[PDB]
């Protein structure tokens, strides 16, 4: 995350970090057994960590459980990253408590000009680098689906909207893939893709997760 802030430990209490020895991606805890990621942060060997603040530490509120399957979208294009959504269910339950909680998947899609947080312990850098071991956030509005378009050419399906500041400086970034955007207590996006962090022009494109609920819940209750 560009020009956010630090969160506080736990207040984010659905926000995971995915591991495979190090951190590679966010995710968001959807009930007690299953996590929405981002489809491009795929691998094998994944443990998931809940109630983290620094993710070099263990401060006494985490839980690590692996994933026992994980589903990438059935239409999924890593080239244009349509479709950019995984489920990922975990090997036991999580033990669901204040500083480790589900967020509520979205009734109804979102609409530009509404607020949202997005999270995470991506770059904090747009030039160059620089990794937080504590979580970031950021609040940021939803932007109008004709200037997601006009931000980039070509590029932006029904099952994208952006969200941040045309203007540059804050914005999500490398490591923050695959979290969160919660808006109203509602997850609303998953962080996808954008021409580098927090440039002017180029907001942050995110995942729609309202177009997927329908999925989601048909996924989780036949597996
Ligand atoms: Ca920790």
């Amino acid at each position: 995350i560009v020009g956010g802030y630090t969160c506080g430990a736990n207040t984010v209490p659905y926000q995971v970090s995915l591991n495979s020895g190090y951190h590679f991606c966010g995710g968001s805890l959807i009930n007690s057994q299953w996590v929405v990621s981002a489809a491009h942060c795929y691998k094998s060997g994944i443990q998931v960590r809940l109630g983290e603040d620094n993710i070099n530490v263990v401060e006494g509120n985490e839980q690590f459980i692996s994933a026992s399957k994980s589903i990438v979208h059935p239409s999924y294009n890593s080239n244009t990253l349509n479709n950019d959504i995984m489920l990922i269910k975990l090997k036991s339950a999580a033990s669901l408590n204040s500083r480790v909680a589900s967020i509520s998947l979205p009734t109804s899609c979102a609409s530009a000009g509404t607020q949202c947080l997005i999270s995470g312990w991506g770059n904090t850098k747009s030039s160059g680098t620089s990794y937080p071991d504590v979580l970031k956030c950021l609040k940021a509005p939803i932007l109008s689906d004709s200037s997601c378009k006009s931000a980039y050419p070509g590029q932006i399906t029904s099952n994208m909207f952006c969200a941040g500041y045309l203007e540059g400086g804050k914005d999500s970034c490398q490591g923050d893939s695959g979290g969160p955007v919660v808006c109203s207590g509602k997850l609303q996006g998953i962080v996808s893709w954008g021409s580098g962090c927090a440039q002017k022009n180029k907001p942050g494109v995110y995942t729609k997760v309202c177009n997927y609920v329908s999925w989601i819940k048909q996924t989780i209750a036949s597996n």
